[PDB]
C-alpha cells in the first residue's frame, strides 16, 4: 500500500497507538476553537452536506462525522486506522445513526469504499502543518472524490517569520554546558559538549510567544487541497525574503498555520497564529545555529526546505542570509522529535 | 534467534533505544546526585571487588559506571550499549585517556560477543516499579559471561508495596473520565464510552511522590536476588500480600517503590527510592483501585499483585485485594508501559 | 370538597400543618431580623394603606403581621391560620389588649367564612424557590374576599434564575452516588443501582448560599403579579430563559432566588433573598445538571424551566437548557419536595 | 391488617416514603459497626444458615439476605414494604441469586409466605430501640417461624441511666425566653413563654455525650424476641432503682440499647452505648421538668412507662423520686418528634 511503502513499521505502530487513547481524543475535543470552528464550518455550510455523500478521513471518535450528520448528510464513510474505530462504532450505534454513518476500520490507503463521495472532511494538520504526513492521506483520499467534490479544509497556509529571542537562544548553551566540566565525579565530560549543543538545535521548539519578538511580516506558503497531489508534499521548498521591521539579532524562524473551509455559503478559518487564542498546535520555532544581525529596512533572504522521511515527518533544512552584509546562517532540524517547551 | 528479539516487538525496541540515544536523557539521569553518588560510593568503597578485575557494564550509556569501575582499578571493562549513545561513550573513553581499560562494545547484550568471562557485572537496569523496561532480564541474561564466583552490582532488589489513602488523586482521575459521561457534547452522546474511559484512566499507574502519612500499613517486601534468579523467573512475578491496617479509611490503591543493594566485600551500599528518602527520577508508583475499599484499623487486607511480561518491554499488572473481615474485594488491571507522570 | 383538599393529599397536609404548629418554628422565622423588620417596615411606612381599613392576614401563624397591621391603625384584622398555632395567636391578641381589632379565625382560608370584604390582604406565602408549599395559591385564593380596588402585601414576586459554576458541589453530589458503583460492598455488587442513585441525588435541589462570583450570566427574571394572577396560573409554570454568558467554563446548573415587593401608597418596600443580600431562612436554591455544559463568554444559554404542581404541596421541576452555538443540550428533573440542606 | 389497625395512614405514608430513598439505605450501610456486626453475626454462625429457610423482615435493599446467602442459606424470603423492594429485586438479579432470594413487596403483616422458615433476620431497632414500633412486625413474623426456630437479633436490651447536664437543662429556658420580652417589634410575647417551655420539654433529645455525665450504673430492660409476643410491646413498664455513684443534680434519664445475636456457634453483640463508637441511633435523653438532688449512695427510683401510639411511636411517661429525701420529679414526652441536637 501507498502508506506502508512511505512509512517505517515501527513509526506507524507508535503513531496509531498514540491515537488509540480516549484521553487523546478528549485532549483535542476539549480544544474549543478547533472543535467549535469545525462544527461552525460544517453547519454554516449546510448546503455542502445536506443529502450528500461524505468521507471522513481519520475520523477518530467520529465527532466530525456527527457534525456532518447534523448538517444533514445522507451517508458518511468514517475511516480510522487506530483502535479508536471501535469507539466510533459504539458512538454511531448509541446515537442511532447506524443508517447514515458507516465506520470503516483501517488506513484510508488500504480500505475500500462502496461509492464515490461529494465531499471529504478531515483534520490532517500536525505541528507546523506538515508533521505526521497525514496531509498525504487526505490528498490520497481524493481517489474517492467526485469531480464535483470539495475538501474541508480546502486550503492550508503555513506562515514563516524571523524572530528574536535572546533567552531562548542562550538557553541551549546553558543546558549543553552541563557537559563542559573537567571532573563530573572524576570524569571529564567536555568532549561531548559540541554534540550536546548539536542535539538541542536539531529540535524545533514547540510553544507560544509574544508577537513583539517577530521582526518582519510573515511569508506564506499555501497548499490547495483541491489541486495538490500526494507527491507535492515529499519535497516542500519555501523560499523567503523578509523585509526587516526592527533592528536586532535574528535567532531563527517562527512557524504557524491557518486552514480554510471554503464552502458554498461562506469561508471559515481555523488559525493557529500567535495573534490568536492558543491551540494544541501552539507555534513552532526553528533556531539558527548562529544569529544574524539585521537593521530595520534590511533584507533577510533564503530557503526553508522540508524533505519527508519514513518516520511520518520531515527533515527541516533552513538557510538564511542578510543580503546587505552577507552574514549567513544554517540549521538542520528533525521535526519528528520537537522540544515541548511550553509551561 | 536472539533472546531479546524473541521477547520484544520490533516497534517497541526501536522507540526504546531511540529514547536512550539522547544526551539530554543521559544528563537527566546523571544529574540525580543521589543515584550517581551512591553508585560511585558502592563501587569506590568496594574497590577490592574491582581491583585488577574484568568487568561487564550492561547498558553503559555514556559510560559513567565504567569510569567508576576504572577509578576503582579495574583491569578491563567491557561496556555494552545498544543505543547510539555508545558512540558518545567511545569519545569519552578516548578523551579521558582510558582506551587501554574501557572497551565499548555496541549492541544488545543478548547479541554481542564478549572476548572473555568477567569477575563482576555492573548495571543500572531498574525501571519504574523496578521491573518496567524488562532490562532486569538482560542483566540476568548477561550472567552467561560471569565466572562461577562472580558478583552483581546491584546484588539484590527489594520491591515494597503498601496500601494508601488519597481521595484527591482518585477524584482527579475520575474527573478526567467524567468527560465521557456527557449526553450532548456539541450535540453528541458520548455516554456509551464512559465505561471504556474510566477503564483507560485507572489503567495508568501514577508516577510521582507523596507524603508517607498516606500509607495505611507496614509495607510488604518482595525480593529479587540477581545472583540466583533466571530470566524466566521474571516472565511471571506473583507478589502475595497481607497488610495489617494501622489506620481506618478508604484504601484507594497500592503504592510501590524499590531498594537495591550492592553487597560488596568491604560493605553493602543501598540505593533506595522509598518516599522516606530523598526523591529520585524513579519517584514512586501508585496503582489505583477502580473502587476504593473501606477498612478499619486492625483489619487485614490480603491478595496478590501479579506481573505478566509482555512484548512491549513491560508488564500487564493485575491487582486483587480483599478486606478479609468483610469480604470487600477489588480487582484491577494496569498497563505499566504507559504510566501517568503527575509530578 | 374544598379547593385546598382537592389539590392536596391528606398525609402531606397533616405533616405540613403539624410542622407549623411548633412555637420553635415560629421563633425561627421571627428571629430573622431582615424578614420581620422588612415586613414591619413595609406595613408601618405605608400606614395609610392600613389606616382604619379592613385587613385579611392569610396564614397569620403567631399573628405578628396582624399586630403590625394593628400598629399601622387598622380598624379590623381577620387573621386566618389552619394550624394549631391559631390558639397561640388568640392568646397574644388577648394579652396585648387588641381583641377589638384582631379576630383569629381557625381553619384553611379556602374553607372559613368571613363576615365582610377586606381592603387589603397581608401574608407571607413564600417558600423555597418561592413556589414550594404551594401557599401562593391560597394567597391568591383569598382574593375572593378582596374589594375590587383592594391591595396585596406583597404585591408582586420576582423569581430569578442564573447559570452557575461549582465543581465542588457537583463532585460532592457525584461522590455520594458512586457509593453505589461498588461491585463488592461486603461482597455485594451494588453497581446495578448506580443509575438510580445518580438520579435520586441529582433530583434534589440544593438549598444553601454561595458567592455571587459563581454566577456566569445576568439573571433572568420571572414575575408574578399577585393583584392579577389566578390560582390556576400556578399549577403549571413555564419559565423561558436566554442567558448571555459572561464567563467561559462549565455550567453545573441553575441557581434560583426571589424578591417580593410591597407596593404601597407612600413607598415601595422590597424583600430580597438574593445572594448579594444578607442570608435568610429561604437561602438560595440550586438545581444541578447530571452532566455540566461547557460555554464560553458571548455564547447564549437557552431553554425552559417548567414547574408542575403536585398533590404533595410542591412542584415537579423540569429544566431543559442548551448552548445555542454548539447544540450542547441538557435535560433534568428535580423533586422540590426532597431538598438537600448542605 | 394488624399493621393498618395500629397505624394512622399519614404516619405510614411518611414512614415508608422515608425508607424509599437510596441515600437513606446508603447512610445505614456506611455505618461500618452496624453492617459489619450484622455480617459477622450471620457469617460466624454459618451453621444457623446452611441450607436453611430464611425470612428477612424489612429487607430494604436486601443486604442481610445477601449475608444470609453468603452463609449458605437454601432459600431467603425478603419482605419489604417501601419501594426499595424494587431495588432489592434488581440487586438479587444482578448478583445472580434469583434462585435463592425471593423479594416480596409489601408489609410482613399482609403478604403471603408459602412456608415456615428456620430463622428470621431483621433490623427493626429505632431510637431507644422501640421507636417506629417495628419490633412488633418482627415478633408478628414468628407466625412463619418453625418451633425451635431462631431470631437474629435474638434479644434486645434497653439501658436507662440518670444524668447531669446543667447546660442542656438551662438551654431549654434560654431558648424559651425568646418569648419573654414585652416588645418584640412592639409585641408582648410573654404570654407564650410557658407554652414554649412545655414544648421543648416534650421532645426527647437525640445526640451523644461524655459518659462522665452518668451518675449511676444503668438499669437494663430485656426483650427476648424468641419468647415475646407483639402485644408485649404495646405497654412497656420499665421500673428503675438507681444506686447513685456520684453526688449532684440529676436532670433526667439517658437511654441506649444493645441487641444480641445468639447463634449456635457464638453470641454477637451490637451496642449503641455511649462507651462505644457512635451510630446513627446515637443516644436519647429525657429531661426531668425539675432537677433532683442526689447524694452518692442515695437511691433514685421510679418508672419509665412507654405507651404505644398509632403514629408508630411512644408516649414516654417518667416518674422519679430520691428515696432518702422524697424529692420527686416527672415528665411526659413525645418520642415521635425528637430534637436532633447533635453537632
Ligand atoms: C496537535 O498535535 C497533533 N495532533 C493532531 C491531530 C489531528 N490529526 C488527527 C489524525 C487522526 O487521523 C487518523 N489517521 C491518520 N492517518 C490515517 C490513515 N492513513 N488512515 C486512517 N486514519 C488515519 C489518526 O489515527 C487520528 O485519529 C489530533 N487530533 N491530535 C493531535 O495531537
Ligand atoms: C523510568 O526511568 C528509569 N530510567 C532508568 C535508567 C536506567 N536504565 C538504563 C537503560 C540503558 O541500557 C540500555 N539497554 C537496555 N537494554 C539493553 C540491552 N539488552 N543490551 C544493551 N543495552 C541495553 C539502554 O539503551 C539504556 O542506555 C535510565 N538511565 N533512565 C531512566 O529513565
Ligand atoms: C423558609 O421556608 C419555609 N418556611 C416558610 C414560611 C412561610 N410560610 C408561612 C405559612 C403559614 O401559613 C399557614 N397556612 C398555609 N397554608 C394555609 C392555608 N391554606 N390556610 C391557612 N393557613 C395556611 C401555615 O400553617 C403557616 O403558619 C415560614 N413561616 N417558615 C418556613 O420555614
Ligand atoms: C437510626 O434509626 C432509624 N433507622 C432505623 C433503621 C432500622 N430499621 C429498618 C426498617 C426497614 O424495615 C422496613 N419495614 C418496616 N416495617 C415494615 C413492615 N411492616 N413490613 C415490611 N417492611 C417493613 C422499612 O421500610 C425499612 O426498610 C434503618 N435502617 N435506618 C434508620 O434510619
Amino acid at each position: 500500500s501507498v502508506f506502508s511503502e512511505r512509512t517505517e513499521e515501527s513509526s506507524a505502530v507508535q503513531y496509531f497507538q498514540f491515537y488509540g487513547y480516549l484521553s487523546q481524543q478528549q485532549n483535542m475535543m476539549q480544544d474549543y476553537v478547533r472543535t467549535g470552528t469545525y462544527q461552525r464550518a460544517i453547519l454554516q455550510n449546510h448546503t455542502d452536506f445536506k443529502d450528500k455523500i461524505v468521507l471522513d478521513v481519520g475520523c477518530g471518535s467520529g465527532i466530525l462525522s456527527f457534525f456532518a450528520a447534523q448538517a444533514g448528510a445522507r451517508k458518511i464513510y468514517a475511516v480510522e486506522a487506530s483502535t479508536m474505530a471501535q469507539h466510533a462504532e459504539v458512538l454511531v450505534k448509541s446515537n442511532n445513526l447506524t443508517d447514515r454513518i458507516v465506520v470503516i476500520p483501517g488506513k484510508v490507503e488500504e480500505v475500500s469504499l462502496p461509492e464515490q463521495v461529494d465531499i471529504i472532511i478531515s483534520e490532517p494538520m500536525g505541528y507546523m502543518l506538515f508533521n505526521e504526513r497525514m496531509l498525504e492521506s487526505y490528498l490520497h483520499a481524493k481517489k474517492y472524490l467526485k469531480p464535483s467534490g470539495n475538501m474541508f479544509p480546502t486550503i492550508g497556509d503555513v506562515h514563516l517569520a524571523p524572530f528574536t529571542d535572546e533567552q531562548l537562544y542562550m538557553e541551549q548553551f546553558t543546558k549543553a554546558n552541563f557537559w563542559y566540566q573537567p571532573s563530573f565525579h572524576g570524569v571529564d565530560l567536555s568532549a561531548l559538549r559540541g554534540a550536546a549543543v548539536d542535539e538541542y538545535f536539531r529540535q524545533p521548539v514547540v510553544d507560544t510567544f509574544d508577537i513583539r519578538i517577530l521582526m518582519a511580516k510573515s511569508v506564506k506558503y499555501t497548499v490547495n487541497f483541491l489541486e495538490a497531489k500526494e507527491g507535492d508534499l515529499h519535497r516542500i521548498e519555501i523560499p523567503f525574503k523578509f523585509h526587516m521591521l526592527h533592528s536586532g539579532l535574528v535567532h531563527g524562524l517562527a512557524f504557524w498555520f491557518d486552514v480554510a473551509f471554503i464552502g458554498s455559503i461562506m469561508t471559515v478559518w481555523l488559525s493557529t497564529a500567535p495573534t490568536e487564542p492558543l491551540t494544541h498546535w501552539y507555534q513552532v520555532r526553528c533556531l539558527f545555529q548562529s544569529p544574524l544581525f539585521a537593521k530595520a529596512g534590511d533584507t533577510l533572504s533564503g530557503t526553508c526546505l522540508l524533505i519527508a522521511n519514513k518516520r511520518q515527518s520531515y527533515d527541516i533544512s533552513i538557510v538564511a542570509q542578510v543580503d546587505q552584509t552577507g552574514s549567513k546562517s544554517s540549521n538542520l532540524l528533525d521535526l519528528k522529535n520537537p522540544f515541548f517547551r511550553y509551561t
